[PDB]
């Protein structure tokens, strides 16, 4: 509410941080704490991969050396936030910032420590409409493709992504079976992500709370 | 491979296009001889979707209007030839044309007519490599998976898709299940498209032989 817990939150995944590593780092007003963290051991660090950039900005101007995904085999860690975050701690993720670079460079990292507020954590998945990247002349067709799927698709008009595709924003979902839909998305012909990160989902959960940050992993 | 054939087996296609319709249209040699056929009867079609800028431009020479995919909610037919097909009609296609294109018309297209000669049949695809186009940041990480499924993802270099997105033609696969297949590529974060024909095949396949063009439908 509290971006005091956010704070907190941000803060207290410091603990995930090794001497020597590559850390990678999603975005977000948590993180931009987590980020204000790090710089506390910029000297301790080999560099930053990033998802995003504001935080990659943000990492240079600490001093933080910036690698290129290509140039690493894998991460330790990708320090980010979600839209949402169910129990079994599968997210839906890139309502607010660049959904396919926070999933590829999750992909890349070894465990996804998830910080969160209060607001985040859900029953099922699919109030926050689902984010789903589309190549432009696919969009009417995937479009059809989501009803189908029971949701309602709507196109975030006056943007698009670095890429130059269009976001659908899927509302109305009770995503039971979230493992299933990313599937299902993933195979419409004409999409590019799924902002549902659930065969790869958080490994620590830290949700910030008034007393400091709850460390839920 | 016969050009002879190759003509037969585009001519043969003419069949399956209703008057009153706007006609998928695909790429290549095969399908050149499809749009010969189609300008025998233009003024009796509202039009042409096509995944090719070779082929809006044969098209557009013979007054047949051209539609974007935006602006047509089905299509009744596709038809384009493959770079490999199997007994089951499920296809490899993007190695040398449009692939995001390709598997977005023909995946809002009723009716895929495949147009081919007799050497694109196979008993098991893979054989020819299996196109997968990339995001950027994506390559190395999209590339290590491959490999993790048997592969041998080589970069396309010097070149990027409309999108700007890379390639990895895929060799060495001996690709026994193919909706697995497209099933397990169609997940790696940074996939954008995979070569795959598998879950949306070919319905009818016309092989030009060296007797005349033969229909499996």
């Amino acid at each position: 509410t509290q971006d005091e817990m956010k704070k907190a939150a941000g803060w207290a995944a410091l603990k995930y941080v090794e001497k020597g590593s590559i850390v990678g780092v999603g975005t977000g007003s948590t993180v931009n704490h987590f980020i204000d963290a790090l710089g506390t051991m910029s000297e301790e660090i080999k560099g930053a991969v990033s998802s995003s950039v504001a935080s990659t900005e943000k990492l240079e101007a600490l001093g933080i050396k910036i690698f290129d995904c290509n140039e690493v085999a894998s991460l330790d860690i990708y320090v980010d936030g979600a839209d949402e975050i169910n129990a079994d701690r599968e997210m839906i993720k890139g309502g607010g910032a660049a959904l396919t670079r926070e999933k590829i460079v999750a992909a890349i990292a070894d465990k996804f420590i998830c910080i969160v507020d209060g607001t985040k954590a859900v029953d099922v998945l699919g109030t926050f409409p689902l984010p789903v990247e589309v190549i432009p002349m696919a969009r009417s067709y995937v479009a059809r493709q989501l009803v189908k799927l029971g949701g309602d698709p709507c196109y975030r008009e006056g943007v698009i992504t670095d890429n130059g595709n269009v976001i659908l924003d899927v509302y109305g979902m009770k995503i039971t079976n979230p493992k299933q839909l990313e599937d299902q998305i993933n195979a419409i012909p004409g999409v590019v992500t799924v902002g549902l990160f659930a065969h790869r989902g958080a490994d620590v959960v830290i949700t910030g709370t008034p007393e400091g940050a709850k460390i839920e992993e």
